[PDB]
């Protein structure tokens, strides 16, 4: 984190990497790439920056809005298959698939002259081989039978960028909702919400609408700075070019930067008893014991005497009527029970058109988030 190493001790070897992320949230992963002392590039959905092995272990333990870390093998233009061909086996492909790589090819086009994906998909795989088996001499060895290499062409304005997925399943799979489908909030879209909230551990913190637990368990895990992938593998630990003792260190970094000691007042409430038993097992999972109170709690039922706390809310919002009014109905609720609370800031991530006149009062300010709207009122 440093920045200062000298590059020896990674064998020499750097990578052009790159953290992908929703469409404006990428400013808020640039913040975690930099958080990690590595230099950040924002664009649309994408943020580069360049790395060594330990940066690849890193930026998968510790980035929590980010939704994979990549490896840009190359980038270039082609305009026809047989310049995507030439171009792709060009790059030094056997630096980074060793005699046995599995490595599948995905593919992206838009607004190129080169459309069809099946047909990008083919010829990079046909130049990638062509590649590996120049470099390998032909070796009988040469198999797709080991480790993984997920290999994606993304085509934007006849500019091709190839890339390694290096995280496997996507990040925000944690390890503690595993088997629940993903009807809630997605875990990066509720980690980049407390991120843009002012919340801080030594406030309180209330999920009024909290489902199975993740804005709370997001809120806890950044509150005790404990590093969302620290309970989960990467599919990057297969690759027998990246030691074991990289991860080891990394892992324990991230347990010595830890602050299992800060205090949490985080109380998650929902009206459903077995979702608040889900939410319970769910903090257990991802480490988190009984730090969190969660509690059946209809709105409109909440008291307290904490000062200066942060509501934080992703109320699961239907469209139809009988959804529609029972939502209108919390927001009303909501806006009656914290006018009893002005010290506290209240954020309220929403699709619903009419959440201000229900609410009651005017948000201080609205952010636009993929549509849905974070409406921010800010507490003294």
């Amino acid at each position: 984190s440093s920045g200062r190493e000298n590059l020896y001790f990674q064998g020499m070897k750097s990578f052009q990497l790159v953290a992908t992320a929703a469409s404006g949230l990428e400013a808020i992963v640039g913040k975690e790439v930099a958080r990690l002392g590595y230099d950040p590039k924002v664009e649309n959905g994408k943020v580069y920056f360049e790395g060594d092995l330990s940066a690849i272990a890193r930026a998968n333990l510790w980035l929590r809005v980010a939704d994979r870390v990549k490896i840009v093998v190359g980038v270039f233009k082609a305009t026809t298959f047989d310049e995507l061909f030439e171009k792709t086996k060009a790059l030094p492909w056997e630096d980074y698939l060793p005699l046995d790589a599995q490595f599948p090819v995905a593919g992206k086009s838009v607004k190129s002259t080169l459309y069809s994906v099946p047909d990008c998909q083919a010829i990079v795989k046909k130049a990638i081989v062509n590649r590996v088996s120049e470099k390998y001499r032909r070796s009988g060895r040469l198999m797709e039978t080991g480790a993984l290499f997920k290999l994606e062409v993304s085509i934007l304005k006849d500019e091709v960028t190839l890339t390694i997925d290096t995280s496997g399943a996507g990040l925000h799979k944690r390890g503690y909702r595993l088997a629940q489908g993903s009807a809630p909030i997605k875990e990066t879209m509720a980690a980049a919400l407390v991120l843009l909230t002012s919340w801080h551990p030594d406030r309180p913190f209330y999920d009024p609408v909290c489902g199975s637990g993740t804005i709370p368990i997001e809120a806890a895990l950044i509150g005790q700075n404990i590093a969302p992938g620290f309970n989960r593998e990467f599919v990057s630990e297969t690759w027998d070019w990246m030691p074991k003792q990289v991860w080891a260190d990394a892992r324990q970094e991230a347990e010595d930067l830890a602050n299992y000691d800060q205090p949490l007042n985080i109380i998650g409430g929902d009206i459903d008893a077995r979702l608040i038993e889900i939410a319970k097992q769910n903090a257990v999972e991802a480490g988190l014991g009984d730090l969190i109170t969660f509690r059946q709690l209809q709105v409109a039922d909440f008291q307290t005497e904490d000062e200066y706390g942060v509501v934080v809310a992703n109320p699961p919002y239907g469209e139809r009527l009988e959804d529609e009014e029972a939502v209108r109905q919390l927001y009303r609720e909501m806006g009656i029970v914290y006018k009893r609370m002005p010290t506290w800031s209240v954020y309220v991530l929403t699709s619903y058109e009419l959440f201000e006149e229900v609410y009651g009062k005017k948000a201080t300010k609205k952010r636009k988030l993929y549509r849905t709207d974070l409406y921010q009122y800010w507490g003294p």
